[PDB]
């Protein structure tokens, strides 16, 4: 039911998530970060944003989906934030959709985790009796 398992690394830390479709193990990666970097569990949504990626790899998909999570991050650390994944294939490429809602920091943000940075900790997608899962560990 969780579809998320975290291991214990030393300077860094990477979760595991679950798919359903394939979409839903991207957005369930992000899920990894906040779950641990704070506690969304107690804002509801107040703003929404989207987001839009071109891959051609599906593993890489994972690599570039969190990675752009990184960006947006800091143009807005909010406490809450719901994960929505939308993945077309192109003419011959890859395209994700991602939403986020869930926007207001406070004076006093409740930060759990510490992640200095997100470099190559993984971002592989395993496929197990059909179902996806991706690997993201993050820096000190």
């Amino acid at each position: 039911m969780k579809g998320f398992e975290f291991f214990d690394v030393t300077a860094d830390a990477g979760f595991w998530a679950y798919g359903h479709d394939l979409e839903e193990v991207f957005e369930n990666a992000a899920l990894a970060m906040f779950e641990v970097m704070t506690d969304t569990s107690l804002v509801e949504a107040a703003e929404e944003r989207r987001v839009e990626i071109t891959s051609e790899d599906r593993v890489s998909l994972l690599y570039d989906w969190l990675d752009e999570l990184l960006f947006i991050h800091d143009t807005e650390f909010i406490l809450f934030s719901k994960f929505k994944v939308k993945i077309d294939e192109k003419d011959d490429g890859l395209h994700l959709t991602g939403t986020a809602m869930g926007e207001e920091i406070k004076e006093g943000h409740e930060r759990r985790d510490e992640v200095k940075a997100v470099t190559f900790h993984m971002m592989e997608i395993l496929d197990e009796d059909g179902l996806i899962k991706a690997r993201v560990i993050l820096d000190l």
